[PDB]
């Protein structure tokens, strides 16, 4: 109840949010391009350990996010998965592998990640090179949809959950702007948005990279606005 915004969530903090079964958002800020954005990660149950989709956004969040889960869950969390090679998804990697937590990425995103200067998740995930690739990885899919915020950035699905996590690949419903596309590929993002739509029509909850969950809605309004934004 209340999914957390912005405004309730202090620089340095993390909040967890059950989705369902199983299946927890973790919600952490920063501060970015002057202003302060709220941005979210996936944790999936997977037996007596857990799943990590995305760091907090940097290595104080970061620790703050492990030190959450352990007071809120009480599992170990022993892989991550970093959906793309910005800061707000590698960005604490580091503090991840101190902890024990085995840290993956595609190659596409560890390689991306050290051209940038970015922290480089050690495991690189076999099988999703190429639009339309999709691999099981414990209790997700993972799908690499084709370029759209970045050329490297992969969907999560939990399909016990019936939970698609887009990443910045999706964008909330408030957000009338593509967010940040220095990086992104505008052009084949609505096809790509197309790619995961036929691949997850029977997904009930959809999470975007920043902001609030919603349904397969936030499909539409994504490609909605990236197209609003290419044509000015
Ligand atoms: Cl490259
Ligand atoms: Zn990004
Ligand atoms: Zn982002
Ligand atoms: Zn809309």
């Amino acid at each position: 109840g209340e999914y957390p915004t912005v405004s309730e969530i202090p620089v340095g903090e993390v909040r967890l949010y059950q989705i369902a079964d199983g299946v927890w958002s973790h919600i952490a800020t920063q501060s970015f391009d002057g202003a302060v954005y709220p941005s979210n990660g996936l944790i999936v149950r997977d037996g007596d350990e857990l799943l990590l989709i995305d760091t907090a956004w940097g290595a104080k969040n970061t620790a703050a996010l492990l030190a959450e889960i352990e007071k809120q869950i009480g599992l170990p969390v022993t892989r991550a998965v970093s959906t793309h090679f910005h800061d707000d998804r590698v960005g604490g990697v580091d503090v991840l592998r101190a902890a024990g937590v085995a840290t993956y990425a595609s190659p596409s995103t560890r390689r991306l990640a050290e051209v940038e200067g970015n922290e480089i998740p050690t495991h690189s995930l076999e099988g999703l090179s190429s639009s339309g690739d999709a691999v099981r990885f414990g209790p997700v899919e993972l799908f690499y949809p084709g370029a759209a915020h970045s050329t490297d950035n992969l969907v999560v699905y939990v399909p016990s959950a019936s939970v698609l996590y887009g990443g910045c690949a999706i964008h909330e419903l408030s957000r009338t702007s593509a967010g940040n596309v220095a990086d992104a590929d505008l052009a084949e993002w609505p096809t790509s948005i197309e790619r995961i739509q036929q691949r997850y029509p029977e997904a009930q909850f959809v999470i975007p990279g920043h902001g609030l969950p919603g349904g397969l809605d936030l499909l539409k309004h994504t490609t909605n606005v990236v197209k609003a934004h290419t044509n000015r």
